[PDB]
RNA sequence: GCAGACUAUCUGC
């Protein structure tokens, strides 16, 4: 009966695209609490978790008398078909493979949407449902209902698509038998850790979020230094700790027509990216889940981006946006920019700007524009 | 009306 309704729940669910499903019951996640206040007292957490710890590891909390979740999985694509080649004069930043195509939360509310119908359509049945934006963590969510396993990069890793899927779950009223959780895979491997670029992998299933490029890449300030040449060409996320990874290698999948890349946005031109108006950005990059701190993070890194390509044709646009620009961080960020690139024939500009800037954070970063070029003119 | 900022409000033309 419920046995019954499970089957057909899988049965569904796949017809309708998703690439795994799983289930669990709705017990608080115990060790999950103890993690996020270790977490948290070691200044490791993002801010973009749920703050509510309580609600966080209590599904009946979020739904009342619940008595299971069901966790869906989405593989994504990790190859780019036909991407645009960066060169000298036209160089293009990055999004991470989790911001190609149609953002991953509407695709998977839409999924839920019709399993919570399909069981509606039965019975007394109740759902919640989430995607990333919700209270619970969707990986241990995903861990205990045997989706993947826990690796060192920290990410849900499945044995048939790797680490390259999104997650979502809905809890229920409905008393499904659990599943068991899966092996892990990773056995004495450390490639993911000694890749990582910052070191923000700081023991195995362990981040320091502040550290992370994905997390730095997201944040609406001004880059800590110690990033700014860390960063690359990334515009968005950081899949470096996945790519990496043995367990992902071959994983390529294509099931979903909508998360298809589109390579221009993907991996856009930096150059049209400083000067694109907001029409065109929410018209261009507004469905992708790379978009939805809007464009200031997307535009501050590709200040960056050209500072690390030392792309000395974009020093006009950058003076123009030092001078122009109406937010200090994007004022700032290209002042240090032209610095950065090291063509001396700038200095003087920087010079006086210094005298006209009036935000204090973005004088400084003029300052340390000055110091760079005065640093690497004599050299 | 357009353009911008901030995440409805604010600011210009
Ligand atoms: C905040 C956030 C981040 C932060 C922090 C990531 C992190 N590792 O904590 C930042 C902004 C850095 C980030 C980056 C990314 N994220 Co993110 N993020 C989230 C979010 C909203 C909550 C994460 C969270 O609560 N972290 C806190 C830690 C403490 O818990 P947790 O990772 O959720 O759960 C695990 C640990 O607690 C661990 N654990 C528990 N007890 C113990 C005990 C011990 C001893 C140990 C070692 C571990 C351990 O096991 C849990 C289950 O795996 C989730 C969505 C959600 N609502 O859950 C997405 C989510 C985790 N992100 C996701 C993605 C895709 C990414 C990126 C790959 C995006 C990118 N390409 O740049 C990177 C990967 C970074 C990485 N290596 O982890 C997916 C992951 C899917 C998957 N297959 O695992 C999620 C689930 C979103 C989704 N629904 O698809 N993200
Ligand atoms: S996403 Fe990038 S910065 Fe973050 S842990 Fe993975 S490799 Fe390191
Ligand atoms: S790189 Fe190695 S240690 Fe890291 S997640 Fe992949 S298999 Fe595990």
């Amino acid at each position: 009966n419920v046995y019954q309704l499970k089957e057909e729940l899988i049965e569904y669910a796949k017809s309708i695209g998703v690439d795994k499903i799983g289930f669990t019951t709705a017990d608080t996640f115990d060790s999950l609490k103890d993690r996020l206040i270790l977490q948290e007292s070691l200044g490791y957490l993002s801010g973009f978790e749920e703050p509510d710890i309580e609600k966080r590891v209590t599904p009946k909390l979020l739904l009342p008398k619940a008595k299971s979740i069901v966790a869906i999985a989405l593989a994504y694509p990790s190859r780019m078909k036909d991407a645009p080649r960066s060169t000298r004069t036209e160089r293009r930043g990055i999004f991470c493979r989790a911001s190609w195509g149609k953002d991953y939360h509407d695709v998977l509310r839409e999924k839920l949407d019709l399993l919570e119908d399909f069981l509606k359509s039965k019975h007394d049945i109740r759902t919640k449902s989430m995607v990333d934006t919700g209270e619970l963590s969707d990986r241990a969510v995903a861990e205990r209902a045997g989706i993947g396993f826990s690796a060192k990069n920290c990410m849900i890793t499945t044995p048939e698509y790797g680490s390259y899927v999104y997650l979502a779950e809905m809890i229920t009223n409905i008393p499904f038998e659990p599943d068991v959780p899966i092996e892990d895979m990773c056995g004495s491997c450390t490639k993911c850790l000694d890749a990582c670029p910052t070191g923000a992998l700081v023991n195995p299933g362990q981040l320091n979020a502040q550290r992370c490029i994905s997390f730095l890449t997201q944040t609406k300030g001004f880059l800590p230094d110690e990033f700014r040449t860390k960063i690359g060409n990334r515009l968005y996320g950081c899949d470096t700790c996945q790519t990496v990874c043995p367990l992902n290698k071959g994983k390529d999948f294509h099931l979903h027509p909508e998360m298809e890349p589109d390579p221009e946005i993907a991996k856009p031109l930096l150059k049209p990216l400083l000067a694109i108006s907001n029409r065109e950005f929410k018209e261009k990059f507004g469905h992708v889940s790379g978009s939805w701190r809007g464009k200031k993070p997307i535009q501050r890194n590709a200040i960056l981006a050209l500072a690390h390509f030392k792309d000395a044709s974009a020093l006009p646009e950058l003076t123009e946006l030092m001078h122009k620009d109406p937010r200090p961080v994007i004022r700032g960020t290209a002042a240090w920019a032209i610095g950065k690139i090291g063509d001396p024939a700038y200095a003087e500009e920087l010079e006086k700007a210094l005298e006209k800037e009036k935000d204090e954070e973005a004088k400084l970063e003029i300052e340390k524009g000055i110091e760079l070029l005065k640093a690497s003119g004599m050299t």
